[PDB]
């Protein structure tokens, strides 16, 4: 009774053990078959119960278990609880059967990776039941062929005659044999988000989560296990992304016996979810990642697998345009004729898209105000949106623009009228962040008149881009059209609605090119990623904080999301002064664009900037869709090193960073990877050399000061 | 508007700030008064939202608090969380008054430290309440006058006119300014309680738990911070200590500024409590203990604290007698006659007390039966157990008992007659651990029925010892005489029951020297400390091994309730084989015994043991009631050494250990600490040294082959 | 590199003061600002160069750097903080003083009065500035 | 004649050498130290202060090796890449406290600081001028002074 499942050079193993019990019992590099060689002496541990009273070898506390429960002799942090109208939590889920089938199917209401053709993946489902209360849990795995994926989910189903109540519903849980391991997370702020913090294991829990009701910047729904002397070129890593945009829960809790359980899903706290007799909860999943070859290899899969399979729309495969957005150059303070300015300037670098951001609808020309009004502000926008576009499109450019539909401000034509729309509880003063509120998506006209609302802006201009931002986090949960049993699914609700809300207006408008955000990376998950295929990757634009944010973001997610914008300086969220050259070949590691005023630059800041978007769109296709490789970590010195190698090893970029100088300093020295090294690269500029001499030998790096510096080849095989 | 409490040389302050919050200031060494020097410029942070929308500076997510909540504005972990009827779990507790009395409190059915007079202590409770729920929240903070201890815990009480579910009590919470900071622990198991683990802290949740109804042999309820530079002799240290038995949570949260939020009270998971109108809840306390003299400091003063002001009965202060356990010995296969055999045995070599462990009642000859049913085995003990006390008594020696009457086997008298009288939930399988099932202690008929049983048992012999075991941890958590919104209040109202089970009988047999124990530190807890102030430490005697676990306990507990045995070899546990000689020198490095068939052994080992128990009752008071200074740490090396110093000064005793031999060893060298510098003290054997020599300089450690060795010094003050 | 005259100033302070450049090709916000410079370290000069001298924060360690003078009767004292690199939405720092006189109360140039055992068991809070580069100067005197 | 001085108002001990031929055959000083002291273990960190020109005595903190370390110059001068200057700290020590034994040596040329960990964990510090590169040759009656 034995499932194994085979993800590209990879394995997972399960075991059925005695009446129904299911067993992990190995995940990592592919072998042909688990004979056994290493077992599991069944023991009488002290103190573990055991639920076959005549058998003291065997206890729930001391089995590596798949989907763990509370209460029948396991002690350890269950993957579920249910509550039963008897108060009780106790539930034993035993093996009722399962099904194989090739492919993979699409989860309800939920952001999921896909196949667009049945032999791409395999999906197991293995049902657990519970006979005495009716419960059917049906444990969803799918292994892809191509890549090193499982991907794993639960669906919970009440087929009794009473009401159940989740308390705690996670996507997954594991139990490694041994805890000796780091484990990689990733911590963070506004400004700051995603940066890289790898730790050793404690005997006890550690845990990332998000009670702020998204994902947050604080804590990314991204963690791995990592082998102790494993690095970013070789060693064993296992990587696990949440599929989800809410609140979540990603622990790791080490037990009296060395072993680690692996949990992840959405964060048990301030949560329930109640299932009357028919009714079924079906949890986001989770994408898991073998690697031997390190954290790259790790990072790779991930950036393929998210890239062609989870990303959607007609813009998943495209080329992404080179934009300026006009925030952080004119703010709130901006009219029509500044606009068309900075678009006649951005056509002339050969910049293709204008983006219009935040303050032109209602009366917005400050934050405190005007959200839920989505109406052109006539004074600052006297043609409306639909001459504002039109001007810009016969200059040759895309037009774009700025929406944050899930907000509402208390000074707003919309609050006055349905002051009840947002998310509140009962006789509570309601706590605003930047002067805003938030909308119940979790009600269903609430929606419906969002939908409509946004459908008609976008049908108003000729809108080519949009930007969706979130710039608050939710208090008060609560609403209004929910039973008191209810309330708490507000929070998940929220997010059901919200996607849904998506998936409507972009299916509405295909030819729209989505860019998720929230004050930057506030969102930047796979769950976001799945109806909006690039995001913003953080507010801060400064060229020496986005080497550390950018080289964290790309552990898990693709080149082609991550949104890097030059800006001006002295930076505006740190003060820092860094070349323009050295802004440049930052942001150019990423999704390029603008954010400044253009109208104010020299004639030589023009030539630079107009060499800069002639050189990216030469190595765009390198650079959003090609292999990347992060060579020197900021977290761990003064350096930052990558590179992009393209699919046939015949075409490479490398970018080197240098914050910091000092006087008589030592000679650089940087070695390459992912190179052929049969083949000869010529480096434009230098010369030809041999891609193993290039990667065993390395570069030597050119002497230079001041603080701040890059520097960037083309690498072409000959 | 300032609270600024004083304990000892160390300060704790808080502040009232605006309207009626409660703000934490500053925790550590004792300043004269606090004006502003470490101010608090208060930012707008970004995501972090505002209870007072005019005011983008103020955040309950950016603020320091006593005891913070969720859902306004604050989105680290609470200490508290109440849902209401609506379904809403936003609560605002806000200032109301305060008070502020000489002397300590008395919990309401809570075990907890104590005062002898007022003058040893002040209190100040804040009083918090929520206008719109009625809810009253009492805050309770004592600080000792001569100890740099503070003592706190929360008092919970309905006022409002509807009823208040307690999701979750916690004891306190505290946030630190900054995160730079490691953390100690005691991860363990059965075998290996309490081992030291020190691990920097990580950006995120790091916790200790137990979910098992006990303290446990896995995670006990201590955590400590402590200063990165800090060690055993030096350095700030900050501890926590939870004085409850059952289950608890012990969490450290560090946020995205850098702040740690240390929470530590009874264990969220799976447990809830109901507040009807008038209804009131008291949480058990939570002891800290600041010291500058590290890890050692910290230590002393818990130490001194829970012998002096925890413990209590007539042996609080008095010398513990050299007992012999027959349980390694025998264990069920015994009978009258050779008890008196070993009590005969025991006589000669001057051991004062005969214990009678498990196997004494029912038809119990095996682990499988008759827990439940207290009467005399007759066939076992034909003059039962009033024969067999007057016939060791007759020897000059006391006699013991063992007891567990937390359990009952379904195979007895007491199963058959009330099968409804365990924890269990209804339909469900009844899980068993060592072939047993615990009794509802939730319940008043169970517990008055253990009270008067126990208390018959207790008076037909002239009985002045008692081991209360527990060998099961509990599952199936449920009450039938609870409601089911009262369900999850089983746990910890079987923890209540249990405490005033013991506090009656120990009142009733004011003459009974108290042991408690549960598979050895199993619940090695302050909580189990008030009511038995002696605990059997672990079940594990080999000495090595205890080497770990002793060094692990006296972290926190004194060595007065260790208790330790001489066991036999090849170990029962581990299998090593030790000398004789260092079994002593750790057993007498706690609270001293034996374990073995002493009518067994050879001439040989009667002759040391003889000269054991002479060496002991000399060094006796020292140990037990002694200052404790550890030197050298097993989880650091291959040498183990602690010392005992008398609070004069005058008088010392030092131990040392190595486990591994290795051939042509470098000289060896131990400086000692705690002694009076300005005084030459005599080492017995040896000769005069001065103080300031033996700190300073060192005492030359013996060279020595073959494994496990050991040795001891005497220290006298001419 | 290009550092702010401040701090140029302030870490020379920390040693024999004197300067090394054409000053005749200065702008007058940096002659007024060394007209300070040099009053400030003369009224100080005593203390730097002859008093007992702390080290709080190594710059081999973090991101920071700081140390103290301390006079030999621990009435007059003068601190030194700095910082190098910056990053958006900061957190706060404090920094805990060394060898001044516990059960005596100091007052700091521009703050206030405070008790020297605050000063060395809770810290002085550090101000949140932007921009690399960054220094600060306290001085202390007995009342 | 080994010189020893200690200060009765610091923590201080002066150490150095002094050579003297009283025979009637010439001697050749391959090697002449100012000092060396064997400690009795040797769980110790090591402070000396390397760098270069425009990055003169930065501060390098590392456990001792079972061998031999030695920060030395041969240039003539004390040298910008290795200060003569080095210490003992204990495990546990910082900048405000542990114990630290530091060694300093009051010559302008070249020097040799070295420290010797042996088989059974003892310690020898080593300083004064470098052996490397030098003889001096003591007539009968000449005199030498470290």
């Amino acid at each position: 009774k034995q499932f194994h499942l085979r993800a590209g050079k990879a394995s997972y193993v399960m075991q059925l053990f005695r009446s129904g019990y299911l067993a992990h019992v190995y995940w990592g590099k592919a072998v042909r078959d688990v004979r056994g060689a290493r077992a599991f002496p069944r023991l009488d541990r002290a103190f573990s119960p055991n639920p076959d009273p005549s058998d003291r070898t065997f206890s729930l506390d001391t089995l590596l278990q798949e989907y763990p429960a509370y209460g029948n002799t396991d002690f350890r942090a269950p993957a579920y609880q249910v509550q039963l109208e008897n108060g009780s939590t106790v539930t034993d889920l035993r093996y009722k059967t399962h099904r194989i089938y090739k492919g993979k199917p699409r989860l309800n209401g939920l952001p999921a990776t896909y196949v667009e053709h049945e032999q791409e993946a395999e999906t197991l489902e293995i049902v657990l039941g519970d006979a005495l209360i009716g419960l059917e849990v049906t444990l969803q795995y799918t292994a892809y062929e191509k890549w090193n994926v499982i991907t794993r989910s639960a669906r919970f189903e009440n087929k009794g005659g009473e009401r159940l109540k989740l308390l705690r519903a996670l996507s997954m849980s594991v139990d490694f044999p041994t805890a000796d391991y780091d484990w990689i997370h990733l911590p963070g702020a506004w400004g700051r988000e995603r940066w890289i913090e790898r730790r050793p294991l404690v005997t006890g829990v550690q845990a990332a989560e998000s009670r702020r009701g998204a994902s947050s910047h604080q804590q990314n729904p991204f963690i791995a296990l990592v082998a102790k002397n494993a690095d970013e070129h070789q060693g064993e890593v296992y990587g696990f992304s949440f599929v989800y945009s809410g609140n979540f829960l990603a622990q790791i809790e080490v037990d009296q016996f060395g072993t680690a359980r692996v949990s992840m899903g959405i964060n048990p706290f301030d949560f329930t979810w109640l299932l009357q007799p028919g009714e079924s909860f079906q949890t986001p999943e989770v994408v898991m990642v073998y690697s031997d070859q390190g954290l790259n290899g790790m990072s790779q899969t991930y950036h393929e697998l998210y890239r062609t399979r989870l990303a959607r729309g007609a813009f998943r495969d495209r080329e992404r345009p080179i934009l300026i957005n006009n925030w952080e150059a004119t703010y709130f303070d901006f009219n029509e004729e500044k606009i068309v300015n900075i678009a006649r300037t951005a056509a002339e670098l050969g910049i293709e898209l204008v983006v219009l951001d935040d303050g032109w609808f209602g009366e917005r020309d400050d934050d405190r105000r005007s959200l839920g009004d989505w109406i052109v502000n006539r004074r600052k926008l006297p043609n409306g949106l639909d001459g504002l576009a039109k001007q810009v499109n016969e200059l040759g450019l895309q037009f774009g623009l700025w929406v944050e539909p899930e907000m509402v401000s208390p000074n707003s034509e919309l609050y006055r009228k349905h002051p009840d729309w947002c998310l509140h509880v009962p006789n509570r003063p309601r706590s605003e962040g930047r002067n805003q509120l938030v909308l119940d998506y979790s009600r269903e006209d609430v929606c419906d008149y969002i939908i409509e609302t946004i459908s008609n802006v976008l049908a108003s201009a000729p809108i080519t881009y949009v930007k969706w931002d979130m710039n608050r986090h939710m208090t008060e949960i609560g609403s209004s059209a929910l039973p008191p049993e209810r309330q708490r699914e507000t929070a998940h609700r929220y997010m059901l609605g919200l996607y849904r809300v998506m998936d409507e207006i972009t299916s509405r408008f295909p030819h729209i090119l989505f860019e998720s955000c929230s004050g930057g990376g506030g969102r930047f998950d796979p769950g976001m990623l799945y109806y909006m295929p690039q995001t913003w990757t953080s507010d801060n634009t400064d060229a020496v904080s986005r080497l550390k944010i950018q080289y964290g973001t790309s552990l898990v997610y693709p080149i082609s999301a991550m949104g890097a914008h030059v800006s001006a300086v002295p930076n505006h969220q740190v003060g820092r002064v860094a070349s323009l050259k050295t802004r440049g070949h930052v942001a150019m590691s990423g999704n390029f664009g603008y954010e400044l005023d253009i109208t104010k630059l020299t004639e030589t800041e023009k030539q630079m900037m107009k060499q800069q978007v002639a050189f990216y769109k030469d190595v765009r296709r390198l650079v959003q869709f090609g292999t990347f490789y992060r060579l020197l970590s900021p977290f761990e010195g003064n350096e930052a090193a990558w590179m992009f190698v393209s699919a046939d090893r015949s075409e490479a970029l490398v970018a080197y960073f240098r914050v910091l100088a000092e006087a008589n300093a030592p000679l650089s020295y940087l070695r390459l990877k992912g190179l052929d090294s049969n083949q000869d690269y010529e480096i434009e500029g230098l010369g030809v050399y041999g891609g193993d001499e290039l990667m065993y030998a390395g570069v030597a790096l050119p002497y230079r000061s001041s603080d701040f510096i890059s520097m960037m080849w083309r690498l072409k095989a000959v």
